[PDB]
């Protein structure tokens, strides 16, 4: 069974850079969602595997995905953040930025850039490449989870479907990267980062 | 040269059904953008297929399809509504709907589910196959349009990007359809039909 | 736990339409492959579903998806050929036939071409929409199901893989589907049809 | 107007490696298609450009990807081999092969790997990433070509479409692989590298 994991800090925390309404939507209705749904297609997927029902466990394929992509990358993306971050990263983590993208401005650049490329819902990513061992930025659509596509570990997500900045930013997305750098937990990212 | 079409009515003409701030982003924010990010890629495009650059032209499928697609997309959608539109379609479209899905109450609920269950960003569509003669609903993922991808023609778009509803009616995506039957233009609808 | 079906016919009782190398290659080779890889991709599931490891199991879908689809159409695809088959349905196939393509020869050039123009490899199939009623005609790339993926049922099955055809008839695909019709087992297919 | 190019050496020059019905098909029969094909395509592409038509430019997309992608995969492909092959690169490439891959044998070992992988019709590569200046694998469905879907300087290519070793090795593509090491043009890959 999989749960909604609590916020680690109150909805407003991260005001005025994220208002409190689409925290609050974002957490106690999109990702509840995810959960709920997750946990229902889990249930459903397990049956077809114990019937060795090969076309129900390819038509549940879409749902879990989703569901399972949803939930896995919201609970990413609530460690990342923090009313408390901003600024920039120190250590290792600092230094393998400047090594695999020249200097921490280049890499909001090229991290800006793939989130606000991306067409339509989907998030914006930096994560590690294991087998090369370096940083690499990625970008995934709607909910497609990076590890579970690409293989590369997670270290840092930015969420650029609509219901995480539209309410307050509108169609300006550009503006929504700009102030989400003001509260990137970068202690979290470099335990991700240290972990692998 | 392809031109943002001026809206057949005033932003506000839809209400309280879609209210003006959502039109009026929708259609001279969104839809603008997409016009002029097409007939920016539609030059590229010429010079790459002048020169002869392959390469050039598959890297610009991906913008050409969501823009084009953006802009092919909206300029049936805003004709497809009308602050006179509501009830139901009558003549030979009713009865191809009654033929075809069973009863206008079925076909609505056929065309909400596809809808509703469209992951991310995307469109509902009912449509005309041509080759088998009947009417058919189908879903198309963010700005991929319905006649270019699958072949069947647009009678009716139902847009369920958020850009659409969000702000009116956040997550709840099904009360934004039960609202939208309000404002259906049939007599668009109908044309539509009889011209295919 | 799924194993590779024997076929009801030997290795050469297809030709000349479909020569015994082929034969003996597609099924104690290729579906033989994609059975022994379904099994062990199964079994990961199981352990990633029992452990909640949502990551792993959005990672196997591709491993699921291909080699059990391998395992559903070429299971269908050999009760789909007999060494007295050929000619044409009979009863209400026949005659469902008729009603949805007009007759059966413009059915048969309708399969043609839906199997010919698949880009790369994949299916051709006739299949039964259980929504709407009706008999309709389905290309599927690679090894995805017809039924898992688009929710038709599967009455006939047209492999274009080049390991079907390209020992015989080399690049000549067209040759290898005139071919077919003279093996088709419209027995079986009646079945499949009746049984919707 | 593209055309088929003409090979640096007959048919038979790469065997026992590949033999020549497998040569003379893949060009003359399989390259051939590809280059008539993406006239036709461009053919229409322009008369859709010139009339403003967006719809009939997003159908032609499949076929323009599919045709120009084989064109210039192939066209790539034969400058890639040579009677007078195999053996090892050595300059500048073997330097970036070892510091990026450990060294030639893990190189050989990663390629192999990505290219019996591909699921279906597809191609192996060793690519150039011009934006992070080090080498990198990569593999391709179908036709889809190297540069105009990810951005990679395409340095050397493994056919893996059945068409390019199944009449020699059947199903076991891993011998083909093994046996191509042997006609790879070193010089014309050192080539193509140094031009980055
Ligand atoms: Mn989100
Ligand atoms: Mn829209
Ligand atoms: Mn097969
Ligand atoms: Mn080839």
């Amino acid at each position: 069974k999989h749960s909604l994991p609590d916020l680690p800090y109150d909805y407003g925390a991260l005001e005025p850079h994220i208002n409190a309404q689409i925290m609050q939507l974002h957490h106690s209705k999109h990702h509840a969602a995810y959960v709920n749904n997750l946990n229902v297609t889990e249930e459903k997927y397990q049956e077809a595997l114990a019937k060795g029902d090969v076309t129900a466990q390819i038509a549940l394929q879409p749902a879990l995905k989703f569901n399972g992509g949803g939930h896995i990358n919201h609970s990413i993306f609530w460690t990342n953040l923090s009313p408390n971050g901003g600024g920039e990263p120190k250590g290792e983590l600092l230094e393998a930025i400047k090594r695999d993208f020249g200097s921490f401005d280049k890499f909001k650049e090229k991290l800006t850039a793939a989130s606000v490329g991306v067409q339509g819902s989907g998030w914006g990513w930096l994560g590690f490449n294991k087998e090369r061992g370096h940083l690499q930025i990625a970008a995934c659509p709607n909910q497609d989870p990076l590890q579970g596509t690409t293989g590369l570990i997670p270290l840092l997500g930015i969420d650029v479907w609509d219901h995480a900045y539209y309410l307050q930013y509108k169609n300006v997305r550009p503006d929504y990267l700009k102030a989400i750098w003001n509260v990137i937990n970068w202690e979290n990212v470099t335990e991700r980062y240290m972990a692998c």
